[PDB]
C-alpha cells in the first residue's frame, strides 16, 4: 500500500550508500534493506514490517549518522517496482500466451515460458512477467486495464482446483529488454543498483522477442502457478475476475507461429481466391477486437461458409458479430444463426459526400490492430482514386494501448548515445516492407502533418491497375523534391481538407516579390507568406468556396505557393503570389483554399495565460474573465443566454445549427428534452475544455489571420485590427477600444496584444498599437490583423516564429490583459545530394516520433512555470521554449527535440489532471482557475409538439419503421463505439470522427425522410416531421429512446413549429 519507498529527510551530499547500508544494519534488520537512493533520497525495505519499525524508530527519533537527523517522510514514488508483498512476487512460474481457439475452455499454448517471475503490482496497477527468453531477460507488463477478463483454471490433473490463472488481455502487454551499461557498480547509492538481488540495468521497450511472435498473437495470458492457496491475490484487485472456475485444457498453437516482423495478428494464406478487402480484413478485424479467436477465423468451417454465401451479406453479418460485447466462441453458429434466420447507394460517396470507408490500422509496438471500414472526411487523394478505396489504409502507431507512442519506446534518450529501440526499428521496417492483410500489401504512400502529429501514415495495397508507387507519381513527391522537409509538406498539402476554388492562369499569377528588412543580423521576411488577389478574383474565389461575402483573405495551396493571399482592390492580377509563398513546385494551377478570413471568437489558452501573467497581468484578472466565463456557462441550461452566448462562440456551433435554431425561436433549454439533453452535453464539453485548457473567452478580443499592410503607412509597432462586431459588441459599441466603420464592423483603436497559436515564450506577447488607416474603404481590410509592411522586425516573426502562411494570431483589446511591458522577443533565426528516398521519409516520420509532443513541451513549461518566481523568464522555462521551436521547426529540420530529464516535470500542478504523476497544489500562478472551475462544477413534450408544431393533422405514422431503422443504426454506432446513452451526432463526445459515422446515419434519415416524402411539402415532409415527433415523445414508454429521431428532420420541424406559432 505504500512500495516502502521512504523519502529521507535532510541529508549531505557526502554520503556513502555502503555506510547508510551498514548503519541501517545497526539500527535495523540484518539485511532487511531492498534498495536505496540518495540524489531528496529514497530508501525501500523489503517489507511492510522492516518499514514502519524504522518509521516506528524514526518517530523514535534515534537514528542521526554521523551528525545529521534523519526524518523518514511519507512513501514518495517506487525507486524499483517491486511487490512488497510476499505472496504478490509469483516467481518460477510456467506462463502461456494464446486464445480460446473459439471453445472457452481450450488455449492454444502458443509458447511456454519458464522461470517466469510474476510481479502483481497493486499501487502500480500492473503485473509485470519477468521472462528469461533466449539469453536476454525481458519483462512482460500488463496494466490493469489491459486485463478485461482474469480466470481460475486448472490446467494439469483434477487433483488441484486451481492451477493456472487466465489473463484475458484486450489492448496487449508493453515488452521490455534487459539491457545493461556494465558501469562502475558503487555511484555511491546509484538510480538502480545496491539492491539486494542487483536489480541494475535498464528497461528499454522492444518487439515480441519470441522467433514466433506468439506475445502479439496472444489475447490471453496463462499463469501456471505453483500453489492454488492465493485466492487473495488474482481477485478484484485483478479487474473482472469470475469466481466460476474454468477446466482449461492446452492444444498446439504451433499452425499460428508467424515470424514476420509486421502485422503479426493476421490469418495464414489458406485461402483460395476469397476477397480480403471484405473478409480477411474484416475476419482479422475481429480477431484483434477478439470478437472472435484466431483459429475461430482460421478453422475451415466459418472460411468455407463465408466464401460460399454474398459478400454483402457476408458484411452485415461480420458488422452484427462484431456488435457483441463478448467473445464469440461459436462464430460458425452465430454465422449459421444469422444464415438460417437471414429476415430478408454507391462506394463513391465521397465525391458527393467528401466521406470515405477507410480501413484504418493501429500498429501497436507488437500487434496489429485492423478497425475495418470507418467513415471519416475524404481527402483529395481519395477523392481522385475512389475507383481504389478499399486498397488504401489510414495506419497509425500506437503504444498497445491504443495511445500516443512514448518517446522512450522508441529510443533510449546514464545515455552516450540515443540508441533507437526495437519499436523505431519495427516502425521502420513496417513503413518500408508494408503490411499484407492477405493478397493486399499496404505499403507506404505519404502522410500528413496531422498525420505526423497523429503518428498516422498511409498505405496502399499494389493493385494491378495502379501502383502504390504511380499514386506517389501523381502526389509530386518522390519526383524531384531535393529536402526531406519540403517532401513532406508536400505530401501534406494534398491531405488536408479544402476546397477547389477556381482553376487560375498561370499568365494571370503576378509574382510581387517579398519584403525583407534584414536587420540585427537575422534575415526576416515581412512577407512571408502573404500574397495578394483582384477583387474580382476575390468574389469568384468566395462564391467557389460557399460565402456570400468577401473575406479579407483566403489561406491557400494553389499550386506549391502555400500561404495566405489577401484581397487587394488596387491589384488587377488574378492571383498575384509570391516567392516566399513556395513550398514545392506544381502544375496544379488552381487554388486550393483552407480556411479564409472570419471573426473567430477568442479563447486564451494555458500558454497564453502564463505569459500575459509573466509579463505582468495579475492572476486576478484571469480569475475574473473566467468568472464571466462560468456564469455565462452556468445559466445555460436556465436561460435563452445560450442561443448566442454559449453555442454560437464558445463552440463551434454557428446559425445553422439545429440547438440555434431551437433556442432562437423556441422555448428554455431545459423545456424540451433533446434540447436539455444537447445543451447538457455541449455544458459538459465546455467546462470539461476550461478545466483542462483555459479557454477563457473575451469578448474584447478576437483570434484573428494574420495579414501585411500591401502600402506603407503601417510602422513598427503598429497594427490594424478591423473585426466585424459581434451582437454583444453591436449592442455595446462605440468604446475606447473601437470606433465605428460601418453599422457592423468597427477598427480597434487602442491597445492590442497580439500572440501566435503556441505562445510559449515571453516576447510573442507582443503589445502593439491598433491604429485607424484613412485607407480602410480603399483595401477593406476584415476580421485579420494587418501587420506592418516596414519596420526593424516583422511583428509575427517577433510572435515566438509566426509568420503569415495562414497563422491566426491571439488578438485582444481588453485592457485587462494587455501588459504594461513587452518582452523583447526571441531570434527565432540543407538540399543533399542524395534527393528524397523513401527510407528518408519512413526515417523523418520515426525521428518525429522521438521528438517530444508540442503538448508535452507547453504542458513541461507550464510546469515550470507555476512555481518559480519568474513564471515564464525562467532558465528551465526559457530552455523549454526553444526546445518548443526546434519541435515546431522539426518539420523542416529533422532534429528530435527531445526533452531532457532536468526538463522533465517530476511533479505535476493539480490543476492539470495527471494522476500518475505527484501533484502540488498551484495555488501560485493561475492555479486557481481549475478549483474555480471545480467549484462552479460543483455548485416528454408531446403535448407541446401535437400543439404548437403539429397543428396539421399527420396521421402518417411512416416514421415508426424509421425509429426502428435509424435507431436501429444509432444502436448499432452506440454498441460499436459509443458509451452513453445518447443518441444524437454528439454520441461520441463524451470523437474524432463520431460526427462523422453520426450526421451520416441522419444524412440518411433526410434522404430517407424526404424519400418517403411525395412533395408543398405540407401533407409529406410537415407530415412525416409530425409523425417522427408523435412516434419519439408520445411513445416514449416504448424501446426506443431515442429523443433524437425528430431531430434528424429538426429542421422541419422548428419550420412547422414557427408556422403553427405564427398562425396561433
Ligand atoms: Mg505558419
Amino acid at each position: 500500500t505504500n512500495r516502502s519507498t521512504v523519502k529521507i529527510s535532510n541529508v549531505p551530499q557526502t554520503i556513502v550508500a555502503d555506510e547508510l547500508l551498514r548503519f541501517l544494519e545497526l539500527h535495523l534488520g540484518e539485511d532487511t534493506v531492498f534498495a536505496l537512493e540518495i540524489p531528496f533520497a529514497r530508501v525501500q525495505f523489503t517489507t511492510l514490517e522492516v518499514k514502519s519499525r524504522a518509521q516506528l524508530l524514526s518517530s523514535q527519533s534515534k537514528l542521526l549518522f554521523k551528525t545529521h537527523n534523519l526524518r523518514l517522510s511519507e512513501a514518495y514514488d517506487d525507486i524499483i517496482p517491486r511487490p512488497v508483498d510476499p505472496r504478490k512476487r509469483l516467481d518460477d512460474i510456467v506462463l502461456t500466451v494464446g486464445f480460446p481457439e473459439s471453445d472457452e475452455k481450450r488455449f492454444c499454448a502458443l509458447e511456454k515460458w519458464d522461470g517466469v517471475r510474476c510481479w502483481i503490482l497493486t499501487e502500480k496497477r500492473r503485473v509485470e512477467f519477468w521472462v528469461w527468453e533466449s539469453g536476454d531477460c525481458y519483462k512482460i507488463e500488463v496494466r490493469f486495464e489491459d486485463i478485461i477478463e482474469t480466470l481460475s483454471c486448472c490446467v494439469n490433473g483434477d487433483a488441484s482446483e486451481i492451477d493456472a490463472f487466465l489473463l484475458k488481455l484486450k489492448y496487449g502487454p508493453k515488452v521490455f529488454k534487459r539491457v545493461t551499461v556494465h558501469i562502475a557498480t558503487k555511484f555511491k547509492s546509484d538510480r538502480y543498483r545496491f539492491c539486494k538481488e542487483d536489480f541494475d540495468f535498464m528497461w528499454i521497450r522492444t518487439t515480441d522477442f519470441s522467433g514466433s511472435k506468439s506475445i502479439g498473437t496472444s489475447t490471453c495470458f496463462c499463469l501456471e502457478v505453483h500453489n492454488g492457496s492465493t485466492m487473495l491475490d488474482i481477485f478484484s484487485g485483478l479487474p473482472y475476475y469470475r469466481e466460476d472456475t474454468l477446466s482449461l485444457t492446452y492444444v498446439d498453437g504451433k499452425t499460428f507461429a508467424s515470424a514476420a516482423q509486421i502485422v503479426p495478428l493476421l490469418n495464414a494464406a489458406i485461402l483460395g481466391l476469397e476477397f480480403p478487402y471484405e473478409i480477411l480484413f474484416q475476419l482479422n478485424a475481429l480477431v484483434h477486437a477478439q470478437k472472435i479467436s484466431l483459429f475461430a477465423a482460421s478453422d475451415m468451417e466459418l472460411i468455407k461458409i463465408l466464401r460460399g454465401m454474398s459478400l454483402e451479406t457476408a458484411l452485415v453479418i461480420l458488422k452484427k458479430l462484431h456488435q457483441q460485447s463478448s467473445i464469440c466462441y461459436d462464430p460458425v453458429f452465430f454465422v449459421k444463426t444469422q444464415m438460417q434466420s437471414v429476415v430478408k447507394s454507391a462506394y463513391k460517396r465521397l465525391t458527393e459526400q467528401n466521406i470515405m470507408s477507410c480501413q484504418r490500422a493501429y500498429v501497436t509496438p507488437s500487434k496489429i490492430y485492423l478497425l475495418g471500414p470507418e467513415l471519416e472526411t475524404a481527402n483529395y487523394v481519395v477523392k481522385n482514386f475512389a475507383e481504389h478505396v478499399s486498397d488504401f489504409m489510414r495506419v497509425t502507431f500506437v503504444e498497445e494501448d491504443w495511445s500516443k507512442l512514448p518517446a522512450n519506446a522508441l529510443s533510449v534518450n546514464g545515455f552516450v548515445k540515443p540508441s533507437r529501440t526495437n519499436i523505431y526499428n519495427r516502425v521502420l521496417s513496417i513503413l518500408g516492407e508494408g503490411i499484407t492483410v492477405g493478397p493486399k500489401r499496404f505499403e507506404f504512400l505519404a502522410f500528413s502533418a496531422s498525420q505526423l502529429r497523429g503518428n498516422s501514415v498511409w498505405m496502399f495495397a499494389s493493385n494491378e491497375k495502379v501502383k502504390a508507387e504511380d499514386i506517389r507519381e501523381w502526389m509530386g513527391c518522390f519526383r524531384k523534391i531535393r529536402s526531406i522537409s519540403k517532401c513532406a509538406a508536400r505530401m501534406g498539402q494534398l491531405f488536408s481538407a479544402s476546397r477547389q476554388t477556381l482553376i487560375v492562369r498561370a499568365q494571370d499569377v503576378e509574382q510581387i516579390p517579398d519584403i525583407e528588412v534584414t536587420t540585427d543580423g537575422a534575415d526576416y521576411c515581412f512577407s512571408d507568406g502573404i500574397g495578394k488577389i483582384s477583387l474580382a478574383f476575390a468574389k469568384q474565389v468566395a462564391q467557389k468556396c460557399g460565402l456570400s461575402h468577401v473575406p479579407s483573405a483566403f489561406q491557400i495551396r494553389y499550386g506549391g505557393y502555400k500561404g495566405v493571399i489577401a484581397v487587394d482592390r488596387s491589384s488587377f492580377r488574378k492571383l498575384s503570389l509570391r516567392d516566399s509563398m513556395l513550398k514545392f513546385d506544381s502544375n496544379n494551377r488552381m487554388l486550393n483554399v483552407t480556411r479564409w478570413t472570419e471573426s473567430m471568437p477568442c479563447f486564451l489558452n494555458r500558454e497564453i495565460i502564463c505569459l500575459l501573467s509573466t509579463l505582468g497581468i495579475e492572476d486576478a484578472m484571469f480569475e475574473a474573465m473566467q468568472a464571466v466565463h462560468l456564469s455565462m456557462l452556468g445559466n445555460m441550461l436556465e436561460d435563452r443566454d445560450a442561443a448566442l452566448n454559449v453555442l454560437q462562440k464558445l463552440s463551434g456551433e454557428n446559425s445553422k445549427n439545429l440547438l440555434v435554431k431551437m433556442l432562437l425561436q423556441g422555448y428554455a433549454p431545459s423545456s424540451e428534452p433533446y434540447l436539455s439533453m444537447m445543451l447538457r452535453v455541449h455544458h459538459e464539453s465546455q467546462l470539461s475544455e476550461l478545466k483542462s485548457r483555459c479557454r477563457i473567452l473575451v469578448p474584447k478580443g478576437r483570434i484573428l489571420i494574420g495579414c501585411m499592410d500591401e502600402m506603407g503607412i503601417l510602422e513598427y509597432g503598429q497594427v490594424y485590427v478591423r473585426v466585424t462586431l459581434t451582437k454583444a459588441e453591436l449592442k455595446s459599441r462605440d468604446q475606447s477600444y473601437f470606433r465605428k466603420i460601418d453599422e457592423e464592423t468597427s477598427v480597434v483603436i487602442g491597445k492590442v496584444v497580439v500572440t501566435k497559436n503556441p505562445c510559449l515564450h515571453p516576447g510573442d506577447i507582443r503589445v502593439l498599437d491598433a491604429i485607424y488607416e484613412v485607407h480602410f474603404e480603399e483595401k477593406g481590410y476584415l476580421d485579420c490583423i494587418i501587420f506592418p509592411q516596414k519596420g526593424e522586425r516583422p511583428h509575427p516573426n517577433e510572435c515566438s516564429g509566426g509568420d503569415l502562411d495562414g497563422d491566426q494570431f491571439f488578438v485582444s483589446w481588453d485592457e485587462k490583459i494587455i501588459p504594461s511591458e513587452m518582452d523583447p522577443p526571441m531570434d527565432y533565426a540543407r538540399l543533399m545530394d542524395h534527393d528524397v528516398t523513401l527510407e528518408e521519409i519512413h526515417k523523418f516520420f520515426v525521428d518525429y516520433m522521438i521528438s517530444d509532443t508540442l503538448g508535452v513541451i507547453s504542458t513541461a513549461h507550464l510546469v515550470h512555470a507555476d512555481r518559480d518566481p519568474e513564471k515564464a523568464r525562467s532558465q528551465k522555462c526559457l530552455e523549454l521554449a526553444n526546445l518548443h521551436s526546434r519541435a515546431v521547426d522539426f518539420a523542416k529540420t529533422g532534429a528530435p527535440a527531445e526533452m531532457p530529464y532536468a526538463l522533465k516535470p517530476r511533479e505535476f500542478p493539480d490543476f492539470l489532471e495527471r494522476f500518475e504523476k505527484p501533484t502540488y497544489i498551484s495555488e501560485s500562478v493561475f492555479g486557481k482557475l481549475y478549483r474555480a472551475v471545480k467549484s462552479s462544477l460543483a455548485q416528454t413534450v408531446a403535448y407541446d409538439v401535437t400543439l404548437e408544431e403539429a397543428g396539421f393533422e399527420s396521421f402518417i405514422e411512416t416514421a415508426k419503421a424509421h425509429r426502428d431503422m435509424y435507431g436501429e443504426k444509432l444502436t448499432s454506432l452506440m454498441i460499436y463505439y459509443g458509451a452513453a446513452n445518447e443518441e444524437e451526432i454528439l454520441t461520441g463526445i463524451l470523437d474524432m470522427k463520431d460526427r462523422i459515422t453520426l450526421s451520416v446515419k441522419d444524412l440518411h434519415k433526410e434522404a430517407m425522410g424526404w424519400f418517403e416524402k411525395s412533395c408543398e411539402q405540407q401533407k409529406k415532409k410537415l407530415a412525416s416531421a409530425w409523425y417522427y415527433v408523435t412516434y419519439n415523445p408520445n411513445h416514449r414508454d416504448e424501446k426506443l429512446t431515442f429523443l433524437s429521431f425528430p431531430w434528424i428532420v429538426g429542421d422541419v420541424l422548428l419550420d412547422i413549429k414557427a408556422e403553427n406559432a405564427q398562425r396561433q
